[PDB]
């Protein structure tokens, strides 16, 4: 009897394997159990999961192959979210060194959240603007952070256009707040026709 465990692990550890099969029944019973059991043990217990195959193999082998989540973004905010717009979880002890950025929407929302956030991101970083979080509201308004504390409030209209204009015309206030001391904290392209700008101190 023993326990062959594949794929590649970074939230798995040893004993979150060990805590599902115990879970089933005595230790030294575990190649009696039911293999479909085992795999819904696992999952259920480890939300990081995303696929496991469960198999017993000869000469008396339990294969467990584990393939997990690979988070691109946080999800408002215990949750974190992968390429593919799957939602998960992980205790948080186990990620606090991760810098993701932060996506926060409606429940159900995380895809379309996502391919936002990829397309303002690739738009603002062929300049040098980082983005660093994304709030997509239930009517489908936004802000985001950028790099600084910078707060870009996007608004609910056609935010391309004004994410846009935002691009073109930073630089200049960007050079006005450092003549005078201070930095950009707050844009407001909420609306056509009009734009509301805030500072302070810099560091």
């Amino acid at each position: 009897s023993k326990l062959v465990l594949t794929g590649e692990r970074h939230y798995t550890r040893n004993d979150d394997i060990r805590q599902s099969i115990l879970a089933l029944g005595e230790p030294g019973t575990f190649m009696t159990q039911d293999v479909n059991i085992i795999q819904t043990q696992i999952e259920q217990r480890l939300p990081w999961i995303k696929q496991v195959s469960v198999r017993k193999q000869w000469p008396d082998e339990l294969k467990i192959h584990l393939v997990e989540y690979v988070p691109i973004a946080r999800w408002n905010d215990q949750h974190m979210v992968d390429a593919e717009g799957n939602t998960f979880s992980v205790p948080p002890e186990r990620t606090s060194k991760q810098v993701l950025p932060m996506l926060y929407g409606p429940e159900g929302s995380a895809n379309e959240v996502l391919q936002g956030y990829r397309e303002m991101g690739q738009m603002l970083a062929k300049d040098r603007f980082t983005l660093k979080e994304a709030a997509m509201t239930a009517r489908r308004s936004w802000q985001l952070t950028l790099n600084n504390d910078i707060k870009l409030n996007l608004g609910r209209g056609d935010t391309m256009k004004r994410l846009a204009r935002f691009v073109e015309l930073y630089p200049v206030l960007q050079q006005q707040a450092q003549t005078d001391g201070k930095r950009i904290s707050y844009v407001d392209l909420r609306y056509d026709s009009g734009a509301a700008v805030g500072w302070a101190p810099l560091p």
